[PDB]
């Protein structure tokens, strides 16, 4: 009950280090940046960091986070995927 602020709730899981180990592999894709990448590529790094999803599901992924359009993605919103993978639904 009340998601209005998922975004905080992803930093309040993980560590404070914990953090800046993820800010390594987003830098592979932004040089000189550390602050947002392309989405068509984001999900590319979700496996690159040990999961094993679908291709066409990456699609549907995309509506979720900016169902208005197609803009860009933040290392922020970054962490509210990884979170709603690890609880899973099952």
């Amino acid at each position: 009950a009340s998601m209005t602020d998922q975004q905080a709730e992803a930093r309040a899981f993980l560590s404070e280090e914990m953090i800046a180990e993820f800010k390594a592999a987003f830098d592979m894709f932004d040089a000189d940046g550390g602050g947002d990448i392309s989405t068509k590529e984001l999900g590319t790094v979700m496996r690159m960091l040990g999961q094993n999803p679908t291709k066409e599901e990456l699609d549907a992924i995309i509506e979720e986070v900016d169902e208005d359009g197609s803009g860009t993605i933040d290392f922020e919103e970054f962490l509210v995927m990884m979170v709603r993978q690890m609880k899973e639904d099952a």
